[PDB]
């Protein structure tokens, strides 16, 4: 029997032999820890493929089961129903967790009350084999994401001795527990100085630049619209101004900003710290805070002294409100927006861009989990939206949420169909009055209503730290539309831990898009997308991203059917970057404002003159030649040139108007230079490689394109290696392939997933040959080909093996 | 080789085959704190055989580290270091505690501040091989003897892959983490109910109610937990004219906040001396008060007296509706009713005593004994086994008086603050060093005597003295016993020195009367099965000294014996039958059979009836009826003295295993009774042998147990054969579809040899050859014949009672003097394993 075959060998890697390459992706007995490799990542797994599952958790935080909430409905709509049994030692869990457990019609769940449960073991029944997951992490976010937790994965055949240690353990305090119900859940509720991080401290610097080099107008845009004021007040700590003035639009933002300056400051509350609202009026302060309707009206603007304020900060939605409030001349003019859809007004000057995924690194926003679901018709869509929300639930103790649609005739509708049957759910729109919106904000903001449902008034407006919750009822309009509409439940808030925003899938021909946002990815890779779309998670902090299956087939087929190369969206990013800088741009505005890679530039054309043309040799070349570094031989000696044996190769490959010629040489060499270094540093692992960028002399390049549904693999140390049709299974077909593998030449394996391209090629490492009955034939039909199995000497990462695999 | 063969086949069994046998004890396995299994008996355990360990756990506590610091101790003098690494991720991670790493001396404890640090990881490499401890304990004792915890113990070659990633995790973050210094530790700077043995208490206090008897006492063998005892039956019938009376003043605030949180209704009384409450019918007044100068004439004679065992005596004298007392005494009066028995195992079990520590040291080798190199010995010992609180509040209890004055001096002379106070010193200096520790003005008070003191506070006992007796053992055990706010547990130091008398200390611990030398042994080596947070050690040259004084002191002598009767009569005011032992908590009466034949030629030779023909009667009653095995055989004699029914129609009658009624009958069988039922002295003396027999067989038997101490004898009588055969069964012996095999193991040439906890080799007698008369016979017989009955007896132990550990068979291709590998149905114990195999 195979499977006891394969057992022994991985059996005989993880516990007697860790050289011996083994067959089988039962139990190596592998050790989770959250090192890129998340403790998240296996427990999906072995969840996604298992026929029944039992945990033995002891700590269930709700941010937590939010990670494992779509992945069980998934199983759910496949059949496979599971178990879950806690208690309630040192009343840790809160009966909100407990309501979130009931939403799983698929899982089972009993209450023990064994003094001091402390269990935390996650067991996997498979059809052959079962799993088990035994160690330190609870089901927490932070335990299952980011911690320093020790958990072992072990694998077994069905007849263990520690399988039945403990499934008969489980079974006896399950046998003594009692169930969950909303009965018994009534019965329970009855009874120092801030230093600049990573992010803000490099968005320092290029402030310090732009007034080191004697200008006064920089800009600094977010696309959430989150994490500026911190990051201001940062920078007004290091100017230490005389005076300094914090314009804003929205009253609300502005007493919170206010409160966010005093944590960074130390200096009196009442001298230096005051408001300029409608009923304040501290024009002796040293640090102003006003709304601009206040400063505006009545010339109140005129009263304080022109340049009187060293520092000023506007927020550039009160701009063309007050025009004419520009007049102060102070040392430094500082405006923080959104970014545009569409600056002219500060110069041209960016001095930060905030995106999401580095914002995330950062922890200055709030932590998110996404949902992906399926299927603007109102019956059938109010009922599946209201059971799918009921669902994924909400973060805090009270939902507080804002619903997105696609036009306001929606959500006018929507608002009054959910109203029945204690929805709250009050529409604004652009057609609606400043009045009404400042009127149903509060509302939302004191409780009084649940949803508030828009469609145009997410941009510098309607900013509410409190919500729990972001509806998506429509087609990804951009990218930056979809970042701005998550960016609204970004903000930290005491009622909510995490924000879950609720993403509807329909038939819509732009769902590429939404992969898109989620990943600081310009460079339009399908395969880039597809992989960072499945079982890449391993990148974040706490948030997670989850699409149910469907949702996933639905993102997969647009981002098939939909051409990335179109010629529309490759004018409209050199708009975009023209708009950043005001210049016709360099390929660099495009790197630096993360707008469209230059590799997806020459897919198109080849040359980014033609491209400007519409609307030669030597430019398709020094860009193809250079636009890669390939480890610098030729970055450094070219440059040499410009004013062993890899040198040598370098120069072979180099031989075998004018001014604005090497003004355009410029822009691609140091494109070249800084592509080298983000991506190839000074061969590397688990990158792409084309077989040009690559059996000779010391070298047996192989490239599979991974087409199992064959080349297929056997485990993470080894796969099966076809030949040619018609290889001679002896003389120089294979006596010199079994000679390489065996003694001299060292092999390179590359796998390709079969929607891939030639450029893209992974690189997996070096192999050999199991030396041992690699061996074999053809078909009665066909042309005589080889199989022999290889072993890895790298063993191939978790996340490559699981996107290879299918 | 021989190591990957055995290796393969624990893997095999673990993840493969639950029911194959192996070979070597490399299984995994599921560590969880059971009543008989916990993790700190598996993590003890793998210390002990290992070259180097290195944790890598998240929470370490001070009550935790003191059980691994006896065993960690006993591993720096072998030359044996470790690693340790920790991170206050949560921010507590006491500073103390940090201070008990530093007493470490054979670890490196390491300190990381990465994020979230909540690893817990065991491992131990041994030359051969290593294991790995992985899941949900920490360092703390409630995670390795209460909690139910996961943890899975993984044995792994030198090469394996899983160790490669666990070990490489660890020298990762060892390299970034920073070393654990005592700068470092400087430099942080960071800002009613009534319990189940009430139940039987309460219970015996109502049924002494029930009958006439106005007098009842109850005996503290620590000497604690009597203020919620009494307030609970004072609450019960309220006689609302309550008088409360003791010797010691401190404890008589501490029983009247004690009785005012049992009792609801208000406030409105104590005389302390100079006080004036006088009233409210609730009284809380000490002898003294009431002896001097005659103040019981203040209240009529003529309804709830309790008193101490201190406690002038013609205040004793007028008359009330329930009197009673409490004392920790080794009464005569209270019309010799006690009523019931506080004894360490059963309150420990009710968590009214505190936790505690224990540690056998070695004393010091070569004034008589409190010279420079004996001080310096116990103070850096008692600095080890540290204190569990913040500051030093211990007693020491030395051996004369004269060593208790000269220690203190010595002893405070090095930083130490410590005072004397024995019996002859005055009563206003004790209270007045007594509220000297209290306040934590001084850390220690020497004694002999005066076991007076009666501080909760206490955090160590230190014992300079040879254990007297195993009273005076518990009475100053319970010193530290009394909970307190400033102390989790209590860290107890006992010097082991060259006394004789060391055998008392696993006697007085464990609780086991029946003083057999293998029952305590089995104490010392793994007390896997002590409920509760506490913990008993003993340091290896400590132990063995425990060991030798078990061997060289016989428990039997005939003047034990006889100073046990007169200890039960005394506690019952008339003369004991056997019941009369087992109900006080004195020797079993296996222990008066084991030298006179009975109890009848007991009590004559100390100082008849029917005198012949009533002994033999009386010598086989008890084999008969007190091992109490098989109770139908004791039934079958109480039917056959009533119903005396027509022969198996009686029989039948039984049933609502007839061959088990039959031996019965054979073991009684194999006129003249009559007339020793028509002798009173007889007919007496059996009705005391019957309840023997009841209740010996209900609870050890009642409840063939597997795990049990059973007799050659007691296997023939149990299975029904003809012969009740002792001498018949040897090494190896075959019934019909029996063969139980006996057998006394003593590894160190050719032995039987355990292999694994499922496995062992069997030895025949006298090199019996091959395919013989009856090795043939033996190998058909576990095939298609006999389920082999398996029992295994120490070297050390005497009596033919061996362990059952289940059924066995003889591996197929074993059959390679005859040798053979056979497979127990039954996986034998872990405590069972460890102490048969050394």
């Amino acid at each position: 029997s195979r499977l006891l075959n394969d057992f022994n060998q991985s059996l005989h890697k993880g516990f007697i032999d860790k050289h011996i390459s083994h067959k089988g992706n039962y139990t190596p007995k592998l050790l989770v820890n959250n090192k890129n490799e998340k403790v998240l990542s296996t427990i999906i797994d072995e969840l996604q493929k298992c026929e029944t599952f039992y945990f033995s958790v002891a700590f269930i935080t709700e941010s937590g089961l939010a990670s494992l909430k779509a992945q069980l409905l998934d199983l759910s709509n496949k059949g496979v129903k599971g178990k879950i049994l806690t208690s309630n030692y040192l009343g840790f869990n809160s009966p909100k967790m407990y309501g979130e457990l009931l939403k799983l019609k698929n899982v089972e769940v009993r209450l023990t009350d064994i003094a001091g449960f402390h269990a935390k073991g996650y067991i996997f029944e498979h059809k052959d084999y079962s799993s088990m997951v035994i160690g330190s992490s609870n089901l927490t976010s932070n335990a299952l994401k980011v911690n320093y937790e020790h958990n072992v994965l072990l694998s077994t055949m069905k007849n263990g001795d520690l399988v039945d240690s403990v499934k008969s353990e489980f079974d006896l305090l399950w046998q003594k527990s009692t169930p969950l119900t909303e009965q018994w859940i009534n019965s329970y509720k009855e009874s120092v100085e801030i230093v600049p991080n990573l992010m803000q401290a490099e968005a320092l610097r290029s402030l310090k630049a732009i007034r080191d080099k004697a200008k006064d107008k920089a800009l600094i845009i977010s696309a959430t619209g989150t994490g500026k004021t911190i990051l201001c007040a940062l920078d007004v700590r290091e100017v230490n101004p005389n005076k300094f003035l914090f314009i804003v639009h929205n009253e609300g933002i502005l007493n919170r900003a206010k409160e966010e300056f005093k944590k960074v400051l130390p200096i009196k509350n009442d001298s230096d710290f005051g408001l300029l609202t409608g009923k304040h009026r501290d024009v002796d302060a040293k640090y102003l805070f006003a709304t601009i309707q206040t400063l505006s009206r009545d010339d109140n603007f005129k009263q304080f002294d022109e340049n009187e304020f060293d520092y000023i900060v506007f927020d550039e939605a009160h701009r063309s409100y007050q025009r004419v409030f520009n007049y102060f001349k102070p040392k430094f003019m500082l405006g923080m927006t959104a970014t545009p859809e569409r600056f002219e007004l500060f110069d041209y000057n960016i001095a930060y861009e905030i995106r999401l995924q580095a914002a995330l690194e950062s922890d200055i926003l709030c932590p998110f989990h996404y949902f992906g679901v399926t299927d603007l018709t109102s019956d059938e869509r109010v009922n599946y939206i209201i059971q799918k929300t009921d669902y994924y639930g909400y973060s805090g103790e009270i939902l507080q949420g804002l619903i997105f649609v696609s036009s306001k005739k929606e959500a006018y509708d929507l608002a009054d169909k959910l109203s029945s049957k204690g929805i709250k759910s009050v529409a604004l729109t652009g057609d609606d009055s400043v009045n009404y919106r400042q009127i149903v904000i509060e509302k939302l903001k004191e409780g009084k209503i649940n949803y508030i449902i828009t469609v145009d008034l997410f941009n510098e407006g309607i900013d509410i730290p409190e919500v729990n919750q972001v509806v998506m009822l429509r087609p990804t309009e951009s990218s930056i539309i979809f970042i701005q509409q998550l960016g609204r439940g970004l903000r930290k808030s005491s009622n909510k831990e995490y924000v879950t925003v609720i993403d509807f899938i329909g038939n819509y021909k732009t769902n590429y898009l939404i992969p898109i946002a989620l990943s600081g990815d310009q460079s339009q890779n399908k395969d880039n997308y597809k992989k960072f779309l499945t079982n890449n998670d391993s990148i974040n902090g706490v948030s997670t991203i989850n699409f149910e299956e469907v949702a996933k087939k639905q993102i997969y087929n647009s981002l098939d059917a939909v051409s990335l190369n179109q010629n529309k969206l490759i004018l409209k990013a050199y708009e975009e970057v023209e708009n950043r800088l005001g210049h016709m741009p360099l390929l660099m505005d495009f790197i630096q404002q993360h707008s469209i890679d230059p590799s997806v530039i020459f897919s198109k054309f080849s040359n980014y003159y033609e491209f400007l043309v519409r609307y030669s040799k030597n430019l398709v070349f020094f860009s193809r030649q250079i636009a890669p570094g390939l480890k610098r031989i030729d970055s450094l000696v070219l440059e040499e040139l410009l004013k062993i044996d890899t040198s040598l190769r370098i120069l072979d490959f180099s031989f075998y108007s004018n001014q604005t010629f090497n003004m355009f040489l410029e822009d691609l060499i140091e494109l070249s230079k800084y592509n080298n270094e983000k991506y190839q540093k000074g061969l590397i692992l688990y990158n792409k490689y084309s077989r040009e960028d690559f059996i000779k002399s010391q070298e047996m390049p192989i490239f599979i394109t991974y087409d199992k549904h064959e080349d297929e693999f056997l485990s993470q140390d080894e796969l099966k290696w076809f030949t040619k049709s018609n290889r001679t299974l002896e003389s120089k077909e294979v006596q010199k392939i079994l000679s390489h593998r065996a003694k001299g030449i060292k092999m390179y394996i590359f796998v390709q997933k079969k929607d891939d391209d030639g450029i893209y090629f992974y690189y997996l490492g070096t192999a050999g040959y199991i030396e041992g009955s690699e061996k074999q034939d053809k078909m009665p039909n066909g042309s005589n080909v080889v199989t022999m199995d290889l072993a890895l000497d790298k063993a191939v990462r978790d996340d490559i093996y699981r996107y290879l695999t299918n």
